[PDB]
């Protein structure tokens, strides 16, 4: 689905999850992912 993050609860960072954020999920597929610290 597009945007996505709404369950997850967190940022949708493309490219790849920025540290020390950690992944929480996808966003829009698999070009944009969930971000979160917790």
């Amino acid at each position: 689905a597009p945007l996505s993050c709404g369950r997850n609860g967190g940022v949708c960072i493309p490219i790849r999850c920025p540290v020390p954020m950690r992944q929480i999920g996808t966003c829009f597929g698999r070009p944009v992912k969930c971000c979160r610290s917790w």
